[PDB]
């Protein structure tokens, strides 16, 4: 589990969104595994606006933050899980790292701020849903 709290937005994995998220929806995209809902309180996270390929992510199944090198956001085939059939997921970045289903939502960050959240795992790889192109998270 986990979310990004930027401005009056909450960014979560679409497959982990709650009824309150769906009832206060701002934007969602199944192909990216992302959903954004509105919040009453202002958050403290800042979004990175960059092309970094190194950063640090939080892994809840190890209680640890790990430094990683990751690929550029791309269209990657992801195997079937209990939330999605096997399909192409867009705006996804891969790294070598420990992941398990409950690790989704952990933040990946670079020197500029939050880059994305854990969305996929298995086989000693971790995949992150990028958020750096969502410029509207910084306003309104
Ligand atoms: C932490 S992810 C993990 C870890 C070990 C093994 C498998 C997974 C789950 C995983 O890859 N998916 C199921 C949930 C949706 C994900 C993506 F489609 F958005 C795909
Ligand atoms: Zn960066």
């Amino acid at each position: 589990s986990g979310a990004i709290y930027v401005g009056n937005y909450r960014v979560v994995n679409r497959h982990l969104a709650t009824h309150n998220d769906w009832a206060n929806l701002v934007w969602e995209d199944s192909s990216r595994d992302l959903l954004v809902s509105s919040t009453t309180a202002q958050g403290c996270d800042t979004i990175a606006r960059c092309d970094c390929q190194t950063g640090v992510y939080y892994c809840s199944s190890r209680r640890k933050h790990y430094p990683v090198s990751f690929s550029k956001p791309s269209l990657i085939f992801v195997e079937a899980s209990e939330y999605y059939p096997a399909r192409y997921q867009s705006h996804l970045m891969l790294a070598v790292g420990h992941s398990e289903p409950g690790d989704c939502g952990g933040i990946l960050r670079c020197q500029h701020g939050v880059v994305g959240i854990v969305s996929t795992g298995g086989n000693g790889l971790v995949g992150f849903a990028d958020v750096r192109d969502l410029l509207w998270l910084d306003e309104e």
